[PDB]
């Protein structure tokens, strides 16, 4: 009863009380009163875990409503009604469910015995160490929150200890075995659960990635780098030779071209630099059609400017309506703008539009010169957070993620001491230069020049031993302190979260490829058609239930047997000997003597 | 404007008596002042105050009106640290400014180290090669000033250029000091500090 | 006051350096303790 | 001896933030009745708690001392 779930079991008797709700009376909780909390400890999926419509509605179940003559909410299919339902039980789990009851009544080491005749065995310690986070998330204020995320912690590692031995045997299965069903907790088997459940261990441990290494690389290889692939992305014919092997070349299923293209077209790793090297031919022109195009008319070139970014909206639009659902339009718009690179991608479109209207107003050709051309800088910075992509380039990327607020910190921290040197170098000499905005040239454009070298010093140079001062003390302070020191401020903060750094871009490897597994094969050329594709299919089927470029594994009972005996098996075969590496503990040895020579303070006293 | 510059000062001293009489003692004149004289940070704040003296009888004197021209210019730079001093503020610049505490009087080290180290190659370079810019203060010039502009960049390289082997020479040599030893071991003296 | 330096005694109870010479203290009252006959 | 009672000041304000953090902080500002004046802060300047002032909740504190009323969460 001192749970904080307790006071939302309290909250949950209330969330759907006596009267609004559950019609009847109802101050007394039910097992569907649960599963309505549950759907909000865990995310949006598939969530059977309580057989919870109308034929096990528990809901509404203290006052007499009859048998299964309404069958609208009434409960009768298994024995009569008085005032209960029968043996109707827990449906896919006796004992994971159990390994719920041990944690939501904070039971520690009950669940750790659970776990042991538990059959999840590694989608329960990713799942309830989620809810050991929900229930840090929600409210303890102290002395079991981290005792939560801790065990959550020892979960996880639980979970990493089960897919250490499960990944030494039959590593193939094991991959397999990360892609179950949407039976037991529904979907979100095993992989997206640890998406909100937050594992950025357990996603870069091992194999976990090189799988991942099999989702991105989809079919064909793995192993050649990006020598040879983009030679070949070029020489159309290259791909006939004996260059690259596919897997469907490593058993010679190669007898087909389009075999040879499709495979290789629907190929993950094909459908980036797709992608990219379109997007990256736009950038292209964008700057060709103000290179030589920046011309008041729509030329041959000029209009192909317009629809492009028109092209890949509905992609965006496509990831609006792919697999959000059918009632939130402003509630996943939040998913959108919880992130500033999700604005910053907001902003180079509407910089676009600050210079449209520039242009659309012939006397502002300047504000049409100057604008679109700051609107090209805000895609390299967008590319930048496309090509987070390498060992070499992402988790550095992920370095500057602690460092694109200090961007503007060390700017406004330098260019402002700037001004302590830039109108001190102009005071004493006696200068002359001065416009309409060129009086700001001669004194200040040309003090930042100095800095990296552009040094009138025939112009700048009795003042000139104070002239050699100046000059010396004030780099003392720049090029010694603010850029030696700085290293200092880079070198230390790289030390210090280069472990998480690695692991976070790994938990964020997939999004990408999560991106590039919903994704069509044709180039934004040619992704015209994949977007009118599904218009001439939303106009002919209205439902946005065709298909799911996603993991979507179909996995038969019997099947799961061989595996999941085996799994079992597993689990009481790695928590042995790791009880025997717990066994191996020398501190306890160095305790056992002290249980045993206790037992022998009383074996003289006999006599 | 110019009467507007007088009593701004006068407007934030008081501040500073209302720090020397908020709540001190009410015999120790001369004792919470030792408060104040305790900290040499104090005693840049004294001398952000004199130096606009040194410049104001310095205007007062009208045919001094080039030091009334140079001196409040130095005046200027004394109040930026002294609000490096106040900007001590954020986690991002606090704690880093409580680096160059060990770095205030390893400002003044530095200095001398390099700018010392300057006169063993600032003499250096004009020895051989054939210059003839002088005059009154601009000998100096011609000598001394031509020589710190060489090192972040300004390089009157055909005027500095048979002996041409040895102006490759000592310029290769002397930025072997200063450039390595007295730049990058730097970094070692200030990366193992900061740790 | 008494609940935390319980416990920062028990955490100091918790060096296990005190259960090494615990056995050091026990086997010391087995030293004299088969000396009676 | 004065950093373990430092420390020992240490695991008293450990206990005693992590319940009523709220009353803590009112905890943190009594009156000039036993040591008179300087309730365990201003003590702390000249006791010169490097350590202890810096220590979880008590800079929180201080970081609604400034920030007195309004918010503390905007940057």
């Amino acid at each position: 009863p001192s749970c904080l779930f307790h006071s939302k079991l309290q909250k949950v008797l209330v969330e759907d009380p006596e009267r609004p709700a559950c019609a009847p009376a109802a101050p007394r909780l039910q097992m569907h009163h649960v599963a309505q909390v549950l759907r909000e400890l865990l995310g949006d999926f598939t969530q059977p875990l309580y057989p919870r419509p109308r034929h096990n509605d528990r809901l509404r179940l203290l006052l007499p409503v009859p048998h299964v003559k309404l069958n609208v909410q009434g409960v009768s299919l298994r024995s009569l009604y008085k005032r209960s339902s029968g043996h109707v039980t827990f449906t896919m789990d006796p004992i994971r469910d159990l390994l719920i009851w041990a944690i939501v009544q904070n039971r520690r080491e009950l669940a750790g015995i659970i776990w042991a005749q538990s059959q999840d065995c590694i989608a329960a310690a990713l799942a309830c160490s989620k809810i050991l986070k929900e229930l840090s998330k929600e409210e303890e204020d102290t002395d079991s929150s981290e005792e939560m995320l801790a065990l959550a912690e020892e979960y996880e590692h639980r979970a990493i200890g089960v897919f250490t031995e499960c990944y030494r045997k039959d590593e193939e299965r094991a991959q397999k075995l990360l892609t179950r069903v949407s039976e037991a907790w529904g979907k979100t088997t095993c992989l997206q659960l640890a998406l909100e459940a937050k594992d950025m261990k357990f996603v870069s441990h091992g194999g976990i990635q090189a799988f991942l290494t099999k989702v991105w690389w989809g079919q064909l290889s793995v192993d050649n780098g990006l020598w040879r692939v983009t030679l070949c992305m070029l020489a159309f014919p290259l791909l006939l030779t004996g260059l690259i092997s596919f897997r469907e070349k490593r058993l010679q299923d190669v007898g087909t071209p389009a075999a040879r293209a499709r495979a290789f077209f629907t190929a993950p790793v094909v459908v980036f630099h797709l992608n990219i090297l379109s997007y990256f031919a736009f950038l292209c022109l964008f700057a060709y059609v103000l290179m030589v195009d920046f011309q008041p008319v729509p030329s041959w070139c000029e209009c192909a400017i317009y629809l492009w970014l028109f092209s890949l909206v509905c992609e965006e639009m496509r990831q609006l309506f792919y697999d959000p659902d059918e009632c939130g339009l402003m509630k996943k718009a939040a998913l959108y703008f919880s992130d500033f690179w999700n604005k910053l991608d907001v902003g180079a479109i509407l910089l676009f539009v600050a210079g449209l209207t520039c242009r659309l107003i012939p006397a502002t050709l300047y504000p049409g010169r100057v604008i679109l051309s700051l609107d090209f800088i805000l895609f390299c910075l967008r590319l930048m957070h496309i090509f987070t992509i390498s060992k070499t380039l992402g988790p550095k990327i992920i370095i500057v993620k602690r460092m694109m607020k200090d961007v503007f910190f060390f700017l406004f921290l330098l260019a402002v001491w700037v001004v302590s040197f830039g109108v001190a170098k102009q005071a004493i000499l006696i200068h002359n230069e001065r416009r309409v905005d060129w009086l700001f040239r001669g004194a200040v454009y040309h003090s930042y020049l100095t800095i990296f070298g552009q040094i009138p010093g025939y112009i700048d140079g009795f003042p000139e031993w104070l002239t050699v001062l100046l000059l010396c003390l004030y780099l003392l302070f720049t090029n010694i302190l603010l850029l030696n020191l700085l290293i200092a401020m880079f070198n230390y903060t790289f030390q210090q979260v280069q472990e998480h750094t690695d692991q976070i871009w790994k938990f964020q490897r997939h999004d990408l490829i999560e991106e590039y597994h919903g994704r069509p094969a044709a180039p934004p050329p040619f992704i015209l058609l994949s977007h009118l594709q599904l218009f001439i299919k939303r106009v002919v089927l209205k439902t946005p239930a065709k298909r799911h470029k996603q993991l979507k594994n179909k996995l038969e009972k019997n099947e799961e047997a061989a595996l999941l005996s085996w799994e079992i098996y597993l689990k009481e075969n790695y928590l042995q000997n790791r009880q025997f590496q717990q066994k191996q503990r020398p501190e306890q040895k160095i305790e056992d003597i002290s249980n045993k020579v206790d037992a022998m303070v009383d074996l003289l006293d006999l006599d």
